[PDB]
């Protein structure tokens, strides 16, 4: 398995995902429109942050990354657009880190840039929280690139895999830098306990694992739950896919027990990510110029 | 209902499991009589503004879990160790207190005082934030619809809640200064450490504290997800929880040797304390 694929299922599963969201979430996500200059403010900061790492990346590639933030926040409830712009920058620059050959990982060079982004957009205390989460994320991505721990958690069972993904997919980082956008106390506390990350991990990870399976197997990347099944076996795939859909539904139904603003945010993240993932260049083909490995 | 009809068998089954999968037994940390008094003085000073007194016996009951569940082979900082002793004991008191007794204005400063006494500046912020998050979570979720949904839906929703609520995430973020081991610090700060150890800690505590919490109408206990009266269903459910512990423990063994030691000493350590301590023999 290195040239295995979920291509045959692409159509049916997208419809299965879509019908699950129509039944259980209902409310469609709405894309944040960035003005002319906000978009270039963001992209300018993004280049500045990765510039020390010595790899050019395109405005096309930036706008691929930033799409998840434009689509998966909660525009009904946004209050702080400076915090929003920060999440755009931080998520974009850590995507680059994610897509990057570990030889290009310079902490001494990159970590000061993360701190600068945070101090620019947040107040003193939010900046510290956003930075520790940024630091932990890029440190975790680097730590596990060939770790035996990653192999154990990703090959043992769904539970061990999703436990790894709370940090690795970046959703704990996302909550801890997104709470200042909303200035909602309940959500802020769920972000700080990581309950918010834990509630949304499977919904984000299952969707992303399906649509990025082809790219990741081609690159030898083993962090994908559908590697726990034989995708060439249609019966095994469909049974596994079904249990992953049950996981998403159970999570969503428990999310509805949270207060109204908080659950709106959780569901806009799960559903928004699905709209971005299924409409974006990054998940259209295994290898292209917005998702190719950034190497030596 | 009660799980006393099962206590004898399940204790042996727990032990058999640890003997096979962990083997290395926990050992109790001995404090000098000076150290014990410093801890108890710090504990009494932190709870005093809340207006409740705590017997010296009940403090030593609480501190048992820290004496037994650290990894004495790897300790490099006894000031950090006494911090955990103090922080664990005082947050125990907060756990057992009626929500009306909860006052953040008075208690949060005492937590920060403790962390500032025993830790460097960076560690003190990490320990204090985790202490704040724990007591704020325990308060927030008393009679919360969220807690009811997460504890009555499935084991998976339940254990997700317990990562924070049982206090293991707090434990790791206040305990990594004890060891100054760079890998363990990172797993502690990602909360991977807490996630790896949540079920081993929670399943044990849930079994032995089931009787108390059912009497007090507390729902945060996984054995309320099965019918403890039906002994077939109980044995089935208890086996699945045992399988949960075994899988976690085998995956923990892929962590580095020192980190793996701390994780397993934590889970096994808590089982010995729980089974022997005053806290868990009557409601
Ligand atoms: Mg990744
Ligand atoms: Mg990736
Ligand atoms: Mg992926
Ligand atoms: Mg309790
Ligand atoms: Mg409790
Ligand atoms: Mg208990």
């Amino acid at each position: 398995i290195g040239r295995s694929s979920v291509r045959p299922y692409l159509e049916e599963c997208t419809r299965r995902f879509q019908e699950m969201f129509d039944r259980h979430v209902v409310t469609r996500p709405t894309k944040v429109e960035l003005t002319d200059a906000e978009l270039r403010e963001v992209i300018d900061d993004c280049n500045a942050a990765v510039a020390p790492l010595g790899k050019t990346v395109s405005d096309e590639r930036w706008i691929s990354y930033v799409g998840v933030v434009l689509w998966s926040q909660s525009p009904r409830h946004i209050k702080d657009m400076e915090a929003f712009k920060a999440v755009c920058v931080l998520n974009c620059v850590t995507f680059v880190w994610d897509d990057m050959d570990p030889a290009l990982h310079d902490f001494g060079l990159f970590l000061p840039q993360l701190r600068k982004i945070c101090e620019k957009y947040y107040g003193p205390e939010d900046a510290e929280v956003a930075y520790e989460a940024a630091r932990a994320f890029v440190t975790s991505d680097h730590m596990f690139r060939d770790s035996p721990i990653k192999a154990a958690l990703c090959t043992t069972s769904p539970e061990q895999y999703f436990r790894f993904r709370v940090t690795d997919i970046g959703v704990d980082f996302w909550m801890k830098m997104s709470y200042p956008i909303y200035r909602h106390p309940e959500f802020t506390e769920h972000a700080k306990t990581s309950l918010a990350a834990r509630m949304t991990t499977r919904g984000l990870t299952i969707v992303n694992d399906f649509y990025s399976y082809d790219r990741e197997v081609s690159l030898g990347q083993i962090t994908n739950c559908f590697r726990l099944c034989d995708v060439s076996d249609e019966t095994a795939f469909k049974e596994f896919f079904q249990a992953r859909l049950d996981d998403m539904i159970e999570d969503i139904e428990c999310i509805k027990a949270f207060d109204q603003l908080t659950q709106d945010v959780f569901l806009d993240l799960i559903y928004g990510n699905f709209v971005w993932t299924t409409s974006n260049k990054r998940y259209k083909t295994a290898v292209n110029d917005v998702n190719s490995r950034i190497q030596a």
